[PDB]
């Protein structure tokens, strides 16, 4: 079926619930042994989230490669995402060690710091110019070279040093920082002219290693949004854009991470934002 009918149809039947319940039904199973080994244990945030064997991200590292982190590549769309949990105390410097050796340009936060009165992640980041960051266990240097707070989101650009070769790159952080402590937004309009920001700085484009996404447990709303960005590129590509399937979207995305949309809240918001930024983007 098409996407808006098929939503009023849901809504109008009530069935979120169970259309969720099928995705998870259907949803791919691959193993995740390196995750489950016991040196790991402070690299994973949830014991139930963890990336599978086949799509996580190696660090460059003989001692330990492990991050929580997966690769997401879309054939059709021609897009890639790296989706992470959010770093803990001790994966801060794994972090970044990841951002630069896969060239990224961007990141993407979608929560707070502190949510619902509990961490839901580090401060990895540094608030005031002159007080830089120094990751001693990956030897990189951080600094924050401007800061643009606005209504929805902030927008910081940030310089990472690799301080054994002395080189440098200008990372762009991308902060979403609206998202209500429960449920979902009731409009889409914030969230879309966000990913709008992040696609026109060139952080999603192919001349650049994959955008980092996260959230807490990285699939939630990280999954709404690549979910949402790579639906309105197919309907952009495609000669009949009623074709695109967001079920079917969602699916494949699975085959890289577990997990992603975490409630029938968010997969009904997933639809909205997209049936909604099909309409702006002619
Ligand atoms: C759906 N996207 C494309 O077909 C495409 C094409 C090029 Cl050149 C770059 C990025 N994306
Ligand atoms: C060129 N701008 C867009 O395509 C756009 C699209 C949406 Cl959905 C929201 C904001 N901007
Ligand atoms: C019916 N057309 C569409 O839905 C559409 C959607 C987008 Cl994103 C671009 C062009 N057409």
């Amino acid at each position: 079926m098409e996407m808006e009918k098929e939503f009023e149809q849901i809504d109008k039947s009530g069935s979120w619930a169970a259309i969720y319940q099928d995705i998870r039904h259907e949803a791919s199973d691959f193993p995740s042994r390196v995750a489950k080994l016991p040196k790991n244990k402070n690299r994973n945030r949830y014991r139930d989230v963890s990336p599978f064997d086949h799509s996580r991200i190696k660090l460059h590292q003989e001692d330990n490669d492990y991050i929580n982190a997966s690769l997401i590549k879309m054939e059709e769309a021609q897009r890639s995402y790296i989706l992470t949990q959010g770093p803990l105390p001790n994966t801060v410097g794994h972090f970044w060690e990841m951002v630069w050796e896969q060239k990224s340009r961007g990141v993407v936060m979608l929560n707070r710091v502190m949510e619902k009165g509990s961490l839901k992640c580090a401060q990895y980041w540094p608030q005031k110019e002159e007080k830089e960051m120094i990751f001693e266990d990956t030897n990189l240097k951080l600094t924050l070279i401007s800061e643009d707070i606005k209504s929805y989101y902030t927008v910081r650009q940030l310089e990472l040093e690799n301080l054994t070769t002395q080189e440098t790159r200008e990372i762009l952080h991308f902060h979403y920082t609206t998202w209500p402590d429960f449920g979902v937004p009731e409009s889409p309009a914030s969230f879309l002219n966000f990913l709008f920001k992040v696609r026109e700085s060139g952080s999603l484009s192919p001349e650049h290693g994959p955008v980092v996404v996260h959230c807490s447990a990285g699939i939630g709303r990280s999954g709404t949004f690549c979910l949402a960005d790579t639906c309105l590129l197919l309907m952009d590509k495609r000669k009949d854009p009623s074709s695109v399937d967001i079920k079917k979207v969602l699916l494949e995305m699975r085959k890289f991470r577990m997990g992603l949309i975490q409630t029938a809240d968010q997969l009904r918001f997933s639809y909205l934002a997209v049936i909604e930024g099909a309409k702006f983007i002619m």
